[PDB]
């Protein structure tokens, strides 16, 4: 497999999951050789038990299932690391672990992605920055994280609030106005 296992910067991007652009000798950056896929995930952040000596390829790749119906349950987004989920559909490792009800079945493996544990209040929200960013027709779909700033109750997607900056590692995000105050 294509792997980073340091933080070196070659002198001749980072996880789908965790943003991370380095690797670790025990924790290696993966590549997926999937064509056209530009996943790259922790092994420790995508579950995957052995790195292969031969290429690697992320589930949705390994499936090849079609790319109309590789879709996140819980967001808007597609790309990004993907696992199936318990009903049959898929979903983004990033947002099963921000959602705090999403579970694995396994979690050495991280599969697959079990759903039947959210409470209705992740599903009935609005995501602030769908509404903010030319995505109102998605911002009442799929699921919300809170603010994590307490009584807040501004609600986002998880991949929205990834590319927000807006994430951090317990698993929580904030809402723009909160997380400007809040030392990194
Ligand atoms: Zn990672
Ligand atoms: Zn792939
Ligand atoms: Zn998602
Ligand atoms: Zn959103
Ligand atoms: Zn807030």
């Amino acid at each position: 497999a294509r792997t980073k296992q340091t933080a070196r910067k070659s002198t001749g991007g980072g996880c789908c999951v965790c943003s991370d652009e380095r690797g670790w000798a025990e924790n290696p950056l993966v590549y997926c050789d999937g064509h056209g896929c530009s996943v790259a995930v922790h092994q420790a952040c995508y579950g995957i038990v052995q790195v292969p000596t031969g290429p690697w390829f992320c589930r949705k790749c390994e499936s090849q299932e079609r790319a109309a119906r590789v879709r996140c349950e819980l967001c808007p987004h597609k790309d990004g690391a993907l696992k199936r989920t318990d009903n049959g559909g898929w979903a983004h490792v990033v947002c099963a672990l921000y959602i705090p009800e999403v579970q694995f079945a396994n979690v050495s493996t991280m599969e697959p992605i079990v759903l039947q544990s959210v409470p209705h209040d992740r599903y009935n929200k609005t995501c602030y920055i769908c509404d903010e960013q030319g995505r109102e027709s998605k911002a009442a779909t799929g699921a919300c994280m809170t603010c994590n700033k307490h009584g807040c109750r501004q609600a986002f997607h998880v991949t929205c609030a990834q590319f927000a900056g807006l994430l951090c590692e317990q698993y929580c995000g904030y809402c723009k106005y909160h997380f400007s105050k809040l030392k990194k």
